[PDB]
């Protein structure tokens, strides 16, 4: 019924990172980019109020948000009334960032900033349109096994074909990923045959980009790399894991076409 | 599992009209534009495809489709493979027309289609941005008694304040021509839809309905874009006169 912090549920980052034989010092940095397409409230008369919410979560983060608890929590905004937009701002930034233990940023937009605002694709090449043939759908990180043989290159390459499976009830997520790196040039066919293998994985998003970065790192070893994922959205929210050797964070953050 | 057309769960349109206490004839036309922003197969050599659906269903169609049956019909399309996007596009229009009783139409659109387009708002002016208390959210259709005593006016409003009990949200554009409706009878109308629960497509014909009621225009056009639940958003129109939007770009919510 009412505002309540109670209902976000962090997740420990340190599950998978112990998974991926991660140490305390990562090898990225980076944030996750969420997206809150249905934050609504009343204001101090009653009157609903909308806006799009933009977050940033440190990858430093001890914790992810888990989504379904953030989709709750933002509910519990629907029938309470704030003093103001900046109260909402407020609340916000406090309840992510206990959640999520380390400073999180948040932006809440009215409406009528995304007016004319136009639908983005990623950058560099495509790597989908290869006439191969997948034979079976199990994950597969040795995909990638000497995927990196070509000489030193830097490039962008992307793909819409992202899929995995919430952990639970198998329903699918779907995500385009963009690699930026320099180092070998890697095989296109590996490359997609790799991300298409996650197609019945079961990991948070923000896992399964710690996971490709950290795959692409071990069999490919670029001098750089970053990857970025935009993922569709659950319950009104929508995740953007961002994770680099080098960048902090994504130098745009636009909207794809399924998103 | 794989391609399910019994997934589709059909809902005759009649159920909820029936309260509305219609004429035998429909009072408007139209049709239920619905985005369908998950659409992914496999190909016939196992490699996904992702697209873009829009789907058209008359107003007139014995059915409507419920959306999570909908969202699990589009699903089971996931690990199937079919030959062509055609062949896909056509199992849509076959499976969706049949849910629905009447003819759909359907298009699947590459990605690269929608490069570039715009995020939109609605035409009109914003009704939102009054100074009114509202405390009571209760749904009550006689917040519309007298509200429409204004000159002869052609004009359009819109409010992007709908929200229908887990919660659904939408924006809705109003096009009429009549005496000129009290706007904060209006809003206050829109917003006591707030907790009360009906299908989109029925919130539509209720809001077109009342205001036809209580309002008496000459003319007039209801349209809502709700924002999607479970991949895909439903989007209703209902006119005296026109039969459809212009486009079905998408608002800053979708
Ligand atoms: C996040 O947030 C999600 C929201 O789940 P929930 O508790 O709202 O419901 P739920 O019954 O737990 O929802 C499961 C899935 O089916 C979708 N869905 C539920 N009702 C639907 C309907 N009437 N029409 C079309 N799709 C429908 C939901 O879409 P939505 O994700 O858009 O709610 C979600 O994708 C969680 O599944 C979690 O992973
Ligand atoms: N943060 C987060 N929460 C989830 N809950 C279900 N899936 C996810 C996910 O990918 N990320």
């Amino acid at each position: 019924n009412q505002y309540d912090p109670s209902l976000l549920q962090p997740v420990p980052r340190s599950l998978n990172r112990n998974d991926l034989h991660l140490s305390a010092t990562l090898p990225f940095q980076g944030c996750d980019i969420w997206t809150l397409y249905e934050l609504s409230w009343l204001n101090q008369k009653g009157l609903p109020q909308v806006a799009i919410g933009e977050v940033s979560i440190p990858a430093t983060s001890a914790n992810l948000i888990e989504s379904k608890s953030f989709k709750l929590y933002l509910n519990s905004y629907n029938q309470t009334r704030f003093a103001s937009w900046d109260e909402v701002q407020t609340r916000l930034v406090h309840d992510l960032s206990a959640c999520a233990g380390e400073t999180v940023t948040v932006n809440v937009k009215s409406l009528n900033e995304y007016t004319a605002e136009p639908i983005v694709t990623m950058q560099g090449e495509c790597i989908d349109d290869q006439d191969i043939e997948i034979a079976n759908y199990e994950f597969d990180d040795a995909l990638l096994q000497g995927a990196a043989q070509g000489e030193e290159v830097s490039e962008v390459l992307h793909s819409h074909l992202l899929k995995s499976n919430a952990l639970i009830t198998n329903q699918p997520d779907w995500g385009s990923v963009e690699i930026a790196y320099h180092g070998a040039k890697m095989n296109r066919e590996a490359l997609l045959r790799y991300l298409v293998s996650f197609r019945e994985h079961n990991e948070f998003h923000e896992q399964c980009v710690e996971r490709i970065f950290t795959d692409i790192m071990r069999y490919c070893q670029p001098q750089s790399l970053t990857v970025y994922a935009r993922y569709t959205r659950r319950g009104g929210l929508d995740i953007n894991p961002f994770r680099s050797s080098h960048q902090s964070a994504p130098n745009h953050n636009q909207r794809m076409a399924r998103q």
